[PDB]
C-alpha cells in the first residue's frame, strides 16, 4: 500500500499541472479544496514538494515538476518507508539471510520501473486534466 | 508496504517447508517460537494457510504448498487490501478519471509479476534453509 501522504503530493501537482498559463497561481487553499482534503494535509504536501523543488511561485510546478518521473515522486515522496519492516518491535531473525527479502526488493523495483516512463504531464493528459479543470467550474 | 499478516505467513511456510521427511509435524507453537512472533499470531497466518490449502497434517506443507508462486501467495494473502484507497473517510474526486490510478494497478502488477516465478522452495534454498534448520538446533 502507498501512503496517503504520498498519493495526496501526487494529487497536489496534478492540480498545479493543469494551471493555464497565465491563468492564477493557486493558493494552498484552492489546491486542497479541489482535490477534496483538509487544507493542513495539503499544506505538508506543498512544502515537501517545494523542498523536492517540483513546486514554487501563490503556487506553481516548476520546470522540473513538469519533467520528473512519478517513478522519482513516489520513491522520494514514500522516503523511509520499507517494502517489509524486518526489525520492528519484534525483529525477524532470518534478516541477512533471507531469500524472501531480495525477492521483495526485486518486486519493489519492478513496482518503481512501472511509474519510470510517466511524469505528471502525462498523468494530466486526458480524462483526468479535464476532471480537474472541471472541478474548479 | 506488505502487512505484517502477509510477511508472517510466509514465515511460517518457509519455515514448514525445511521440514526433512520424517522429522516431525510442527506445533504451531514451534512455528511461532522459531520466527519469533507470538503464537496468536502464527496461529491466525497457519489457519489461513489452510484456509488456502498449502498447508495441513501437527503441521505440514502440502504438494500445493510446494509449488505455488510467492506472488500467488502475496495475492491472496495481501486480499482486500489495494495500491492506493480511492474513497476512504473523504472519498477522491478523480475517482474513475485518473491517469495516476492506472498506472498504480500497471505498477501493482509489475509488482507481483517479480514474485510469479518463485516458489517457497526457492525461498528456502541457501541462505535461508540452512538458518532455519539452525533456528530449530
Ligand atoms: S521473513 Fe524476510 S522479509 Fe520477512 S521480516 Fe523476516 S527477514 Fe524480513
Ligand atoms: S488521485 Fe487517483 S489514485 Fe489517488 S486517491 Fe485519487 S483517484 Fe485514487
Ligand atoms: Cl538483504
Ligand atoms: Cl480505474
Amino acid at each position: 500500500r502507498l501512503t496517503k501522504f504520498t498519493d495526496l503530493a501526487l494529487r497536489s501537482l496534478m492540480r498545479l499541472a493543469v494551471v493555464r498559463d497565465g491563468d492564477e497561481p493557486l493558493a494552498t487553499r484552492e489546491v486542497a479544496e479541489v482535490v477534496g482534503v483538509p487544507y493542513t494535509h495539503a499544506a505538508k504536501a506543498i512544502t515537501r514538494l517545494q523542498h523536492l523543488g517540483v513546486v514554487e511561485a501563490g503556487l506553481t510546478l516548476t520546470d522540473l515538476g513538469r519533467r520528473v518521473s512519478v517513478g522519482w515522486l513516489v520513491r522520494e515522496l514514500e522516503g523511509e518507508a520499507e517494502v517489509v519492516d524486518c526489525e520492528g518491535d519484534n525483529p525477524c531473525p532470518l534478516r541477512g539471510a533471507c531469500r524472501l527479502r531480495r525477492a521483495l526488493r526485486d518486486a519493489q523495483e519492478a513496482f518503481y520501473a512501472a511509474l519510470d516512463p510517466l511524469t505528471v504531464t502525462d498523468l494530466v493528459a486526458a480524462p483526468t486534466g479535464p476532471v480537474l479543470l472541471g472541478l474548479t467550474d
